[PDB]
């Protein structure tokens, strides 16, 4: 193929669409609407137009380049297609950045700068209660933001196949939403928010605890505890320029600090908490030779999956509460025993990566003599949002270390929010118990990655058993209904519903769609977590020392009668 783009002659063999083509050769050509390889096959946002020569405007996003085409990016009639697409747009926009929460990345702001667009007659709603939907204990919409791209519509699709959110005729206009505009959680949703994070705009948000947080710190009796997700740590940075892979630990203990909370513990605490229980329970199935297979149910995602579509798998689930809901657990009743905290005082609060952990948490059944295991959750944008506007300058911050008594983790802990991690973490911890030794090859790398579908054979006690590691909720649904589940015999499988794992989770930092082409962004957040678990002395979770002494004083042997009755959880079905 000989193909001209603004007067430049290209000779290729590429099969591939014009932008792909222009962006690969370092032309610039504008896009809304396409991503993760896909536009908005219905109403188009043509902000991808270009001219073929001989056929008039085109699609550059979707349509193939041909031998023989002359391509112009930039001409008259290029610029006033592009400026009237943002220029309608901005007719259904409330254009006001100021209080906005996407001000610093917004997608749409900077094609509105970069075409210096206007609207024909700015969009002024004064009652926007009709367009913004707060019910969900995860999500929100507002739709005085929202420019019909379909980017959540397709993520949806592409991540989770369950299409909770849906385009829908409403009053004779098109939104988006879930089916019969429910509110998400009682639909088949899984409250993941891979939605949000494809949204270029500030139309889907997580829901707010902000106030919640803001509230119990400013309480007079209020003890406030904080600890953030393994994720957080590996990417928190990326909203304070400080670029991608960069482990921002001993800052985040710092700003939390400086934010007035009073104990500074870790959620990796409580992921060798939910090894220990996980990794007994693993052992004494293999010991009852059944049941079979155990799955996971850290993820609340995948949790809301196994309910909404496999409900007979829910006994399977690992009785563990997840790392959030057991620190929690603990926080209310052995933190106080060790501290001499009124219970009732104590608010927990932890930060994700994630959205749909805020229903975690909210679950009427997660509590114990009217104490929540967990208070508030806010997500790792939410924490940045804190960070800025308490004016704390935290690039510049030096590194402080978090309060020890369920602060100390091992570097099994650090891994969990890489797919694969808890799987890895697990089994070293179960093949310990199950041989009572302690083994010297701890690495699993075959579980690693960001193949959708792993698995694994593994001896534990000289007998051979299969371990499978599902990465994304599509994956889920593909490794049921292919019956590669019927292959062979799993024991023990690990779901996450958001590929890549946690590092990946709806609750991310937003990143520029340029920035993901050139940057593996599941990898390098992962390799943080990694890279942790490479340097830390203690990596099994059962070596932690502040976790240990808990156990010894407080909750006894793991996975029986004290520990059981309160830091697990089971689903169940309907009759
Ligand atoms: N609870 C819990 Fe987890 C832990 O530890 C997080 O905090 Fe995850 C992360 N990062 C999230 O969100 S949940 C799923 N299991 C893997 S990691
Ligand atoms: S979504 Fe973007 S363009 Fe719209 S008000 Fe917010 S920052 Fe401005
Ligand atoms: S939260 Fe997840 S399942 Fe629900 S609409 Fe968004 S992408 Fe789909
Ligand atoms: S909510 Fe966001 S991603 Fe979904 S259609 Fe509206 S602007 Fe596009
Ligand atoms: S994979 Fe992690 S971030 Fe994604 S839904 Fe599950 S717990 Fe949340
Ligand atoms: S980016 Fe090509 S039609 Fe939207
Ligand atoms: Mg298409
Ligand atoms: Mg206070």
């Amino acid at each position: 193929k000989t193909i001209i783009i603004n007067g430049v002659q290209f000779n290729t063999d590429e099969d591939t669409t014009i932008l792909k083509f222009a962006r690969d050769n370092n032309i610039d050509i504008s896009a809304l609407c396409f991503l993760n390889n896909c536009n908005n096959d219905i109403n188009k946002c043509e902000i991808c137009t270009v001219e073929v020569e001989g056929t008039g405007l085109v699609t550059a996003c979707d349509t193939l380049i041909e031998d023989g085409m002359i391509i112009n990016t930039n001409s008259d009639a290029v610029n006033e297609k592009i400026k009237s697409r943002i220029s309608q747009l901005l007719d259904i926009h409330e254009f006001k950045c100021g209080p906005c929460n996407r001000r610093e990345n917004c997608e749409f702001l900077k094609l509105v700068i970069k075409y210096k667009a206007r609207a024909s007659k700015p969009f002024l709603p004064k009652d926007k209660t009709e367009y913004v939907d707060e019910r969900s204990k995860s999500l929100t919409v507002d739709r005085t933001k929202c420019l019909l791209c379909g980017r959540c519509v397709n993520a949806c699709g592409k991540n989770t196949e369950t299409y909770a959110m849906k385009f829908l005729n409403k009053n004779g206009k098109t939104i988006i939403g879930a089916e019969d505009e429910k509110c998400f959680d009682d639909t088949n949703c899984l409250l993941c928010g891979q939605c949000i994070i494809a949204c270029p705009v500030a139309a889907l948000s997580e829901k707010s605890h902000m106030d919640r947080v803001k509230n119990a710190l400013n309480a007079p009796e209020k003890h406030v505890i904080v600890a953030m997700a393994p994720s957080v740590r590996a990417s928190i940075g990326e909203l304070f320029n400080m670029g991608f892979g960069v482990d921002v630990t001993g800052k985040i203990y710092t700003a939390l600090r400086q934010l007035g909370f009073d104990k500074i513990f870790d959620i990796n605490f409580g992921a060798d908490m939910t090894i220990m229980e996980e990794a007994t329970e693993l052992v004494q199935r293999i010991e009852n030779n059944g049941p079979f297979p155990m799955f996971t149910s850290c993820c609340p995602g995948w949790v809301r999956q196994a309910e909404n579509y496999y409900p007979e798998l829910l006994n399977n689930l690992a009785s563990a509460k997840s790392p959030q809901q057991i620190f929690g657990t603990a926080s209310k009743t052995y933190y106080p025993s060790i501290s001499g905290l009124d219970p009732k005082n104590v608010f927990t609060v932890t930060v994700m990566p994630c959205t749909s952990k805020k229903f975690e948490a909210d679950r009427p059944q997660m509590e114990k003599d009217g104490l929540r295991d967990i208070d508030a959750v806010i997500t790792t944008r939410e924490l940045a949002k804190m960070i800025k506007d308490a004016k704390i300058p935290f690039a510049k911050l030096e590194d402080s270390e978090a309060d020890p008594a369920m602060g100390e983790y091992s570097g099994a802990g650090a891994i969990f929010g890489a797919t694969g991690g808890v799987m890895e973490a697990a089994l070293r911890s179960a093949k310990d118990f199950a041989e009572n030794a302690e083994l010297e090859d701890i690495e699993y790398k075959q579980v690693r990655g960001l193949n959708g579908i792993k698995e694994a054979e593994v001896e534990i006690n000289n007998n051979k058993y299969n371990v499978a590691v599902i990465n994304g909720a599509s994956n889920l649904f593909k490794f049921m209904k292919s019956g590669m589940i019927n292959e062979k015999q799993y024991h023990f499988i690990e779901v996450m519903a958001c590929h890549g794992g946690c590092v990946n989770g709806g609750g991310q930092p937003h990143v520029n769609p340029k920035d993901l082409e050139k940057v593996d962004i599941k990898k390098v957040r992962a390799s943080v977590l990694y890279n942790q678990d490479e340097h830390l002395s203690k990596r099994k979770s059962h070596e932690n020392t502040a976790l240990v002494k808990m156990y010894q004083n407080y909750f006894g042997k793991p996975g029986e009668g004290r520990a059981h009755e309160i830091l697990h959880f089971k689903y169940k079905k309907s009759a």
